């Protein structure tokens, strides 16, 4: 190291935030590429980081297999708090590092960060590179034939589907080249990111397991499983029909390229319909993307600015009983409760929960997407408040404010057995499929039967339809007046 000494390569940090993968991460396979040492950084942040409680939850779990895996590979994970510029200088200082690469974040407030970061340290002679992953389109570029924003689901599916297949997935690298003294590093357990006492989360592990390795699992066990008869299980909540990638997609712990390119060859086994209906989801996800590129007040500026005069009722205890699966409509309550228990939600369910909240209730959606931030380990900035605009009415594929169906018949349709309630709604057990989704219309003998006192053992409907029905409609005809 003094006469036959080789001209050493500075370090390079990786800057890891929703992109807790070593597998298709273009960021650090550039961090490889460009030799010498590998400075893995997590950075809690004061805007970025997880949406809610539940998230945390995940966050944390995310972030210790992530740093097992990065250790496995000869390399650490150095975690710190506080501000991004202020952190990546001290790191840069210490360790003499040239470059800092991180994977693109595309929702706008945290591209904001990332280019104004990246210019200012480009502007003290900092090599700064950005890599795609996190979408399988790129929001900024793509649009219509003719030059417009996709604002319609199909004409963007179209376009996706008909495009040169995203690039397959590429390994992970299976070692690091670490630095010979390694950054100082905060803890883990310092972050209080878990629940402590009660454990809140004590079920999330019996459905969960976060980071990549839990993924890729998920991933084999749908191509391998419930893949097969997804287009027609999907609907129904009792079935275990869908992957339940999606908060493994909103950790960034499996790309959307590597769950696509799962898809394919598998014609000897699977139909070609299953796999269309997937890549469909998968491109909703997309859209979303899409769309909040385009309108990045969709958590919290109607779409439709038509709503903006539209009256919210002031109902706080209304709102409290749907947060708690109190609302009396058993398949409402439980997917509340689905989502207490197991931070997560049948899409069906999700949909039926924010129309009987919007529109039963006439409570502010963003309340609704405020309370699924906190409870989803998916809570997603683009895929959230996306689909609470359009089962709140805007939007091209928004179903209509006007249509406003019966949770008691969109839980029959669904759920025609009960067993989804069941499921959530224990108390309810007994009761035969003719009352389970409506046990306030069940004569005295059937509820004494079933052990099902209403008012004790579970509530009364805590509005009726039919009037309900009359005061959306009525609150919609206030609004066109304005
Ligand atoms: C009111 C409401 C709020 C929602 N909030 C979120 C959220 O915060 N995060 C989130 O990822 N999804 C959200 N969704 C969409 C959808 O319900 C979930 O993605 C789905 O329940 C996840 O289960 P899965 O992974 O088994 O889905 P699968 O059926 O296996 O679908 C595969 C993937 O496609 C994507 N996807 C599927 N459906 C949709 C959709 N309607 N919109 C956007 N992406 C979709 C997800 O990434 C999902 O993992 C919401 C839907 C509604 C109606
Ligand atoms: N999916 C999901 N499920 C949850 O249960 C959950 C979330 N998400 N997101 C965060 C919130 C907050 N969590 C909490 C936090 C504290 C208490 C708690 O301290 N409970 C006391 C009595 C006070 C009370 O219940 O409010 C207890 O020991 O029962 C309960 C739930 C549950 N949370």
């Amino acid at each position: 190291s003094s006469i036959a000494s080789s001209l050493k390569t500075a370090p390079v940090i990786v800057w890891f935030r929703k992109d807790l993968r070593l597998s298709d991460n273009l960021a650090l396979l550039a961090a490889v590429e460009h030799g010498g040492p590998v400075i893995p950084v997590y950075i809690r942040e004061k805007s970025a980081g997880p949406l809610g409680g539940a998230q945390e939850w995940w966050l944390h779990h995310s972030l210790a297999a992530l740093s097992s895996s990065l250790e496995k590979a000869g390399g650490r994970l150095v975690l710190a708090s506080g501000d991004a510029e202020r952190i990546l200088r001290d790191l840069i200082s210490e360790t003499g590092a040239d470059t800092v690469v991180w994977n693109r974040r595309y929702d706008p407030t945290g591209m904001a960060t990332d280019k104004a970061l990246k210019q200012k340290l480009r502007d003290d002679g900092l090599t700064v590179r950005s890599f795609s992953g996190q979408l399988l389109h790129e929001p900024s570029r793509l649009q219509t034939k003719s030059g417009g924003p996709y604002r319609v689901y199909t004409p963007f599916w179209r376009a996706l589907e008909g495009s040169d297949e995203p690039h397959a997935p590429a390994d992970p690298p299976k070692s690091l080249t670490a630095p010979k003294v390694w950054p100082k590093s905060e803890k883990l357990s310092n972050w209080k990111l878990l629940p402590t006492k009660p454990d809140w989360a004590k079920d999330f592990s019996d459905i969960w397991t976060p980071g990549e390795t839990g993924a890729l699992d998920k991933l084999d066990d749908f191509i391998d499983g419930a893949l097969k008869g997804y287009e027609e299980g999907r609907d129904f909540p009792a079935k275990p029909a869908t992957s339940l990638l999606s908060p493994h997609l909103a950790a960034g712990e499996i790309s959307p390229a590597a769950v696509w390119h799962a898809t394919k060859g598998l014609s000897r086994h699977i139909a070609s319909n299953d796999i269309s209906r997937f890549r469909k989801e998968i491109v909703w996800r997309e859209f979303c993307y899409h769309l909040l590129f385009h309108f990045p007040e969709l958590g919290e500026k109607n779409w439709n600015d038509s709503f903006d005069a539209f009256s919210w009722r002031d109902d706080e205890k209304s709102f409290k009983a749907w947060t708690r699966g109190m609302t009396g409509y058993p398949i409402v309550d439980a997917g509340m409760r689905q989502l207490w228990q197991h931070g997560t939600m049948h899409n069906r369910v999700r949909m039926i929960v924010a129309s009987f909240l919007i529109k039963h209730l006439l409570i502010d959606w963003r309340k609704g997407e405020k309370w699924f931030r906190d409870t989803l380990v998916d809570a997603d900035p683009a895929s959230n408040a996306a689909n609470w605009q359009w089962v709140a009415g805007s939007g091209a594929d928004a179903s209509p404010f006007f249509r406003i169906f019966n949770p008691i018949l969109q839980g029959e349709k669904f759920d025609g057995d009960g067993d989804y309630v069941r499921r959530f709604v224990p108390e309810l057990e007994k009761l035969e499929r003719k009352y389970i989704h409506k046990p306030f219309e069940a004569p005295k003998d059937a509820l004494k039967k079933a052990g099902v006192e209403l008012g004790k053992t579970y509530p009364l409907p805590i509005v009726d339809h039919g009037k309900a029905r009359e005061r959306a409609l009525a609150a919609y005809a206030a609004v066109k007046k304005t």
